[PDB]
């Protein structure tokens, strides 16, 4: 198990992007952030057992363009983090925080790059079932030491921060997490910790957002190929795919500044409202927001295409 | 000699052997192939009847006609096929428009001619360019003004000063000075600018009435015809105007990036970067294409279906705009443009 700084010195920093790490190294860094956070030794997990385990996780994710696992390892990097610099210790339970890292690793598997409406919560209920059945193959089981209360707990902490990840699930809740960081968290609020959990999860699944404009718009291409795919794939069943599924009718600059203002930025300033060192990653994600408004114009062809040709018209 | 031998051994084909639309304003002549053109001009200046009327030699003419067509460059509008089908067009306005009732026979001969010559030797570079990139051309021609259109008839001059295809030898002195008078003032009105400065005084024409005793409205009805077969591309249906387009702003943005690669600052409409095509390519065919048509219109009410054709392909556009803007990915399925 390497040292965490042996990785890379700005490791545990907000401005590290996970994905500049080779793919083979990034199993090997899943092992050094469970060992920093000290869940090795804390829930005295068997290191070959959690190997394995890490090794499923990783074979358990498909290759479309943006659901795969360096997904999955850029968002339980992003959970370490927050671990690093939030002191989430303060606030959660180390079971609960063991449970989001391992949540994050777990939480879109076997993603086929389609979403829920191609298919409550499809596709979360099937990451879920996914994360137990790895749990479940013989020498994967890094809880099967744990007492049966722990296992149970763990069971239900992965199962409901996995749900948390579907959009419908925040958006149910947001009220609920508004009014929390309003009235301030109160770590003897068995509810509070529930809705911290929710938000943390989806401040990683979208902590793309929180980084430089090249991540944003690398992922925003692997995204729209994704989305896409499914919309050419519905096409051809003969149904009718929503505008940013559709090649044809998509307006990226509209989208995306939609999703920026209105899902991603609303989770940092909550993220931000609760934590006060989380106001940086509120302020990249706006930053990256006005970046999108400013390069929008470009969608606009000037001069010919590439192609040289007018035949598109 | 090989060209020379199939121009003179294919004999002088009757039009209508070319097409049974030949003589039609819905003919796009672009889709007569390059190697029938020359033939093509030879059939016209027999159906106009002017190889009889000017008593022309036959051989000399096929020999001139070759040499006009060499004397074209192959940039993608500014091209032989460019000049044919501004030709065709003048050939048109005689068939449609019955130019006999409004011109001489002499001027309408120097129109056709100036149709074949009115760009030779064209660079795909327009006039403004000539005087940045300090080219030989401007050193002739700049302090004159209009510096290809000088250059063209310059080069139209040395094709008549070739041995064996001056067309025009057996001119009465009088008429040879009338026919090169003729020919200088019709390629320089295919100069946008000169086209801007008299533009008051043919509207004053269209409104008052074209006079045939009148010699200024002879030379300005000269101008106006010419401008006409200029910009006759976009007088035919959308496929020819949207092609032609596509010609058009390849040349300009390839001017662009010449003037990019000298360090100057090129013009909107010749940078690719900044360029909006739907922008200017409506604002061309609104404020410089369709008042010629109009202005046509108004001397020839026969002419009305031109403006109207071109009002048509101008509302095309508009309908087309939205397509310059990219929805999905570009081609590329990157967003490195970003
Ligand atoms: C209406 C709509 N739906 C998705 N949209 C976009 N999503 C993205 C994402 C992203 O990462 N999207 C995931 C996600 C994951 C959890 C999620 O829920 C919660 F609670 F975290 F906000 C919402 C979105 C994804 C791909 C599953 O939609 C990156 N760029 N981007 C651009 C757009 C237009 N827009
Ligand atoms: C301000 C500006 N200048 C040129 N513009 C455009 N020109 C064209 C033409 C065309 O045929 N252009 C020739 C021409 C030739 C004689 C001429 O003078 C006169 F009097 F006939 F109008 C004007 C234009 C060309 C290529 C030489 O500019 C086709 N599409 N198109 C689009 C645009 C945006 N716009
Ligand atoms: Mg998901
Ligand atoms: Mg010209
Ligand atoms: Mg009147
Ligand atoms: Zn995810
Ligand atoms: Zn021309």
């Amino acid at each position: 198990i390497q040292p965490v700084a042996a990785i890379d010195s700005n490791f545990a920093s907000f401005t590290y992007t996970p994905r500049s790490l080779p793919e083979d190294d990034t199993s090997m860094a899943i092992l050094s952030m469970l060992q920093d956070m000290n869940f090795i030794n804390n829930y005295k997990i068997d290191c070959p057992t959690l190997a394995r385990f890490c090794l499923m996780v990783k074979k358990g994710y498909r290759d479309p363009p943006y659901h795969n696992w360096m997904h999955a390892f850029s968002v339980s990097h992003f959970c370490y983090l927050l671990y690093k610099n939030l002191e989430l210790t303060n606030y959660l339970e180390d079971i609960e925080i063991f449970a989001l890292f391992i949540s994050c690793m777990c939480h879109d598997l076997d993603h086929r790059g389609t979403n829920n409406s191609f298919q409550g919560s499809v596709m979360e209920r099937h990451h879920f079932a996914q994360a137990i059945a790895i749990l479940n193959t013989h020498g994967c089981n890094i809880f099967d030491h744990f007492s049966r209360k722990d296992y149970q707990r763990m069971l239900d902490l992965m199962r409901d921060i996995i749900l948390a990840t579907d959009l419908a699930h925040h958006l149910r809740i947001f009220k609920d997490l508004q009014k929390m960081a309003e009235v301030g968290y109160d770590r003897n609020n068995k509810q509070h910790h529930r809705l911290l959990l929710c938000l943390l999860m989806t401040s990683c699944d979208l902590s793309d957002q929180t980084k430089g404009w090249k991540t944003t718009r690398k992922i925003a291409e692997l995204i729209y190929k994704e989305f896409f795919s499914q919309g050419d794939l519905e096409k051809a069943m003969g149904n009718r795919p929503m505008e940013m599924m559709d090649r044809e009718k998509a307006y990226i600059p509209e989208l995306q500044i939609s999703f920026m203002e209105h899902i991603a930025m609303p989770i940092y300033k909550l993220l931000q409202d609760l934590f006060p060192k989380a106001a940086e990653l509120y302020e990249r994600v706006a930053s990256n927001r006005e970046h999108w408004t400013k390069v929008s114009h470009k969608f606009t062809i000037r001069g010919l295409p590439s192609n040289n040709s007018l035949d598109f018209l």
